[PDB]
């Protein structure tokens, strides 16, 4: 029980930071995470033999793909733990435990292939999951390692704490299909301006979650620079291999996804910034004041790619 992860200077200082990069040693990235759960929920939230036990399960079904990989779902959870850290008061211990392992667990078994692309293939997956079809299934996984010999970190909550941990992480993750973001957001924005917005409110808290989910997911455009626009790389290989995909199947894929139309690449990060990434951290200000960094690097970034357009990059 007196077994702390410590972190070296450079990263005990740094993990704390929104921007902060995990850095490239996959190695010491269970570490992280567990150094994650001990300051952000306890040292006793989880049994150590299991909580270590789960994560190496989870990092083994998370596949070797450029982007949807091992290191989305670690600096997914980092975002998530660093949002926590900032709004201390603001969550119960349930959402603590429940959110950082939703993170951790939110694309499991991911292939690198949208929603859209399962169904134009007609996958097995589309028939099972009509609606957000890989967040449904990646939910299936999480339960699946959940209930493996061994595996059960949450086994000393009592059974309607169990019920309600499972609750937010199903939330938690469906919540992360990007389709439903935009519904959510709008709400979110109504309910702040006309003043209803209600922390006590089972219902609003849900979208309140929600939108920390896609905040922590989009969280590549909210690092430094050279991150981003490294990680924009491998976004787009995946994008690129989807398309290629399509083309098999006799659709002409959309520019995004397009490797032939990579001349287009920093007006469709525009749009993008402009259309989700903006709204969304600007949403997450209003409710979350401390949370306000991700917006400033947010469009410290739409800022860089306006000058990747003017030709000074
Ligand atoms: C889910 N998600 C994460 C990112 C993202 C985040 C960070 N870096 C790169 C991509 C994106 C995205 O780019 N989305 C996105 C890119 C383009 C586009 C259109 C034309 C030509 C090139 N790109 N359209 N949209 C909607 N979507
Ligand atoms: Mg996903
Ligand atoms: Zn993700």
């Amino acid at each position: 029980g007196l077994m702390q992860f410590t972190l070296p200077v450079r990263l005990c200082k740094e993990i704390e930071l929104f921007h902060f990069d995990i850095g490239p040693f996959e190695n010491m990235w269970p570490g992280i995470f567990v150094y994650m759960v001990h300051r952000s929920c306890g040292t006793s939230c989880f049994e150590l033999e299991k909580l270590c036990r789960f994560i190496m399960s989870v990092k083994k079904n998370y596949r070797r793909v450029p982007y949807h990989n091992w290191k989305h779902a670690v600096t997914v959870a980092h975002c998530m733990y660093a949002i926590l850290q900032n709004n201390h008061t603001l969550f119960t211990d349930l959402e603590r435990k429940g959110l950082l392992i939703a993170c951790l667990c939110h694309d499991l078994d991911h292939r690198g292939f949208s929603n859209s692309y399962l169904q134009k293939f007609d996958h097995p997956l589309a028939a099972l999951y009509s609606t957000s079809t890989m967040e449904q299934h990646h939910f299936s996984q999480t339960v699946s390692i959940l209930q493996l010999e061994g595996h059960n970190i949450f086994s000393t909550l009592s059974s309607s704490e169990y019920e309600q941990v499972l609750e937010i992480i199903r939330k938690a993750i469906i919540a992360t299909d990007l389709a439903l973001y935009f519904g959510n957001r709008k709400q979110l924005e109504e309910m702040y301006q006309t003043g209803s917005l209600n922390l006590n409110n089972q219902s609003h808290r849900d979208r309140v979650i929600g939108l920390m989910m896609t905040a922590c997911d989009l969280c590549s455009v909210t690092k430094l620079w050279p991150v981003t626009k490294l990680t924009a790389n491998d976004i787009y290989a995946e994008f690129w291999a989807e398309g290629d995909e399509m083309k098999k199947l006799g659709i002409q894929p959309i520019p995004m996804m397009d490797r032939d139309k990579k001349d287009e690449v920093p007006q469709g990060q525009l749009g993008f910034y402009n259309a989700v990434a903006i709204p969304c951290y600007t949403t997450l200000t209003q409710i979350l004041p401390p949370t306000e960094p991700l917006l400033k690097a947010c469009r410290d970034n739409l800022s860089q790619w306006e000058k990747v357009i003017r030709g000074e990059e």
